[PDB]
């Protein structure tokens, strides 16, 4: 039937693990109508109302429909403890008020093993050769994998997407390109890996000739 | 009102001649009282009719869904010749189009990585096959040991890279008695910018 749709996403897994990020639930409905633009957020958490969202005003679309998007921020602590939440909305175009409800994945956590693999032989003979960290093992399936080298990041990587395993449990790789002569040169690169399985939530693993 | 689907050939299919590869056509959510389905196929406009019809199988929705499959070259589709599929269940029909992506296909770089020495502590191991620099997506990966098969590998899905290319990661696990015996492993990839649509790549202690 006809009216706005409501939907609510989770934190990034990066801002939940870090404490230096903000870790935020976001409620966004659509196809509000401009005869009745009017919409109104309630925010819970597990049942009990909190009041520190911060709703953004209306967005009018390309077909004269608007996108209204509210906020939350939320403790790493508390979304990391399963606690639930839920988002209300209430508006004319909708024949009454929808809840939506989401939290962390359930699941009995398990801590990744990370491997750290050095390039080819057969790799060595092109120009930038290649750094692999493998990573298994770990549930659920929010991670963040970075690379650093002497303190400073190395942002010429890629990582694929967590593929579930036969037990449950997922895996992936990050590989990061990097320049023969510094690999060559007996330079140390170092794998960083956060999860909420690890102990402080961070581990890293270093990679050299 | 019933909804149409078209699906590609399994990439493993266009690129290995004994296998034949096809394209399908899904139609869902046929009305009980309305099950009359025709199906028109075009191949780069022109129209073929070697295709055959499976019978309206009833769902639990008290819907039909009707399947029809097309039988593709293998040069064909490599060529990124155009596949058309026109339903009728009367003036409203719908139609549905796809081909092989766009672009110059780059052949893939294959390396074979062993296990980190600190994952010697497990009871299984993970034998690493990294496949770079490919395009178009389109790819299928093996596992071989002393010519039998391996089938406890997992592979990554196709990640773009900087330069318009793609990667994975194949990782296939055994126990470690068997890797520290010296057992012969190979990584096996097809892809259609490969000479003979194969290369294998070995790997052992």
């Amino acid at each position: 039937l006809g009216g706005p749709s409501v939907f609510l996403f989770p934190p990034k897994p990066k801002d939940t693990l870090m404490i230096s990020r903000t870790p935020e639930v976001t409620c966004v409905v659509v196809d509000v109508s401009q005869e009745d633009p009017e919409v109104q957020f309630n925010w819970y958490v597990d049942g009990v109302e909190v009041h520190n969202a911060k709703t953004k005003p209306r967005e009018e679309q390309f077909d004269s429909t608007y996108r209204v998007v509210s906020v939350l921020t939320v403790l790493h602590q508390d979304w990391l403890n399963g606690k639930e939440y839920k988002c209300k909305v209430s508006n004319k175009g909708l024949p009454s008020s929808i809840e939506k409800t989401i939290s962390k994945a359930k699941g009995q956590p398990r801590e990744p093993q990370v491997y750290t693999l050095p390039p080819s032989q057969e790799e060595m003979t092109k120009n930038q050769v290649s750094l692999t960290c493998l990573v298994k093992g770990f549930y659920p399936s929010d991670i963040a994998v970075e690379w650093e080298s002497n303190g400073q990041p190395e942002n010429n990587y890629k990582t694929t997407p967590p593929v579930l395993d036969s037990d449950g449990s997922f895996f992936l790789y990050s590989r990061l390109t990097v320049d023969k002569s510094r690999w060559q040169e007996g330079n140390v690169f170092s794998c960083s890996v956060m999860h909420e399985a690890l102990h402080n939530h961070y581990t890293q693993k270093s990679l050299s000739l």
